[PDB]
């Protein structure tokens, strides 16, 4: 039995629709399916934008895990930014006291505009027997972010349309130093299958 | 007291932006349809333009046909891209009846974006022939991306970057001023249509 903590980016950029139906909703589908492949394991979830917080404390209750998953939206966090380092640090503190267990942190993000700290956070996790993997959601080419109520798109401080890009290089550096894997999430089931197989390989270690 | 009205409609790719509902182009068509409903003893013609301009509807009192010619308008009518407002205005001035003593208007409907020059001179030359050139500016000055039909993607430049298109209010205003017509911004209300129909009515009565 292993412990998996998901660190899900819920910043505004995750509402981009360059993966269907959006980055965030694709990420929630993948998590749900990830949970379905778990056996006698425990799963927790952190959400982050400018801050990070524990959305789901580490649990074997998969029915509740899916209900908590389905209620996630960017409105859970008002402060904006991409605080991957804080999320990883929170996750490392969020595992159970048991020794001898395989432990994974799965960061699901577009990796965009992270100031600094994720790489070190991932390094610190790795040296505590935790493997940090990153699932990169979005495309490097860039997409605008639709606004639900209106017919407009998200705008920066100056009032210009925001184009958000997947930053794969950032995602890759985190995963390398966190001793996990990186995979790009696209419309297929490829990312979910790749991370699920990394989980169950860790389980048989 | 009949007048002659020629509409010069921008059908370049930027008119597929959806910052006015349902799009800049489709909003323009709906406005034109209502403009035609307000005509009485009048004639109407239509030109579409992007990189080139052509006559979509020769000047006519047949409003039923005018509306069905409107429906067939889309950007695929012209493949060459650009914003050839001057060419459209110049074509419009050649398209009116020869008859002297008749009020005549050219109504340019566009986001006025990336015009290379000529429009203001063209509008001035129309004005010197007694034709009043008005401009209905569609879109947001603050910019919008251009969705691609059927997909969840957006039009991209050569380098792969999302295109953002803005209404250029300044350019639209210069054209209307020198053309001796009015400038009005098109938004989601019926305000632009009523302003222009008012201008047309005012012309017919003077
Ligand atoms: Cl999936
Ligand atoms: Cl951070
Ligand atoms: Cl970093
Ligand atoms: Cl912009
Ligand atoms: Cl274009
Ligand atoms: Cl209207
Ligand atoms: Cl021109
Ligand atoms: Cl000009
Ligand atoms: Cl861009
Ligand atoms: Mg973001
Ligand atoms: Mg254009």
């Amino acid at each position: 039995g292993v412990e998996v903590i998901i660190a899900l980016d819920i910043s505004n950029s995750m509402l981009a629709q360059d993966v269907q139906p959006s980055r965030l909703e694709k990420a929630k589908r993948l998590i749900s399916r990830l949970v379905d492949e778990l056996d006698n394991d425990k799963v927790g979830m952190i959400v982050f934008a400018g801050d990070a917080f524990t959305q789901l404390p580490i649990t074997s209750d998969y029915i509740s895990a899916k209900m908590f998953l389905e209620s996630i939206s960017p409105s859970l966090i008002s402060k904006q930014g991409t605080a991957i380092g804080e999320a990883i640090n929170l996750a490392t503190r969020s595992f159970t006291p048991q020794e001898g267990v395989g432990r994974a942190i799965i960061v699901i993000t577009d990796g965009e505009n992270h100031e600094g700290g994720a790489v070190e956070a991932a390094k610190a996790a790795a040296e505590k027997g935790i493997q940090v993997s990153v699932l990169g959601v979005g495309m490097p080419e860039g997409a605008p972010i639709p606004v639900e109520g209106t017919n407009d798109y998200r705008r920066d401080r100056e009032g210009n349309v925001i184009v958000t890009r997947l930053n794969e290089g950032m995602c890759q550096e985190i995963a390398k130093d966190g001793k996990g894997i990186y995979v790009r999430v696209d419309n297929s089931n490829s990312a979910q299958k790749a991370i699920s197989q990394e989980i169950s390989k860790m389980a048989k270690s």
